[PDB]
């Protein structure tokens, strides 16, 4: 997550995501 860092559609969004770890 410090590649690219993890992205996501919204606010507090995890687990359907860009990237949760690079």
């Amino acid at each position: 997550a410090g590649t690219m860092r993890v992205t996501y559609p919204d606010g507090q969004k995890p687990g359907q995501s860009d990237v949760e770890k690079d």
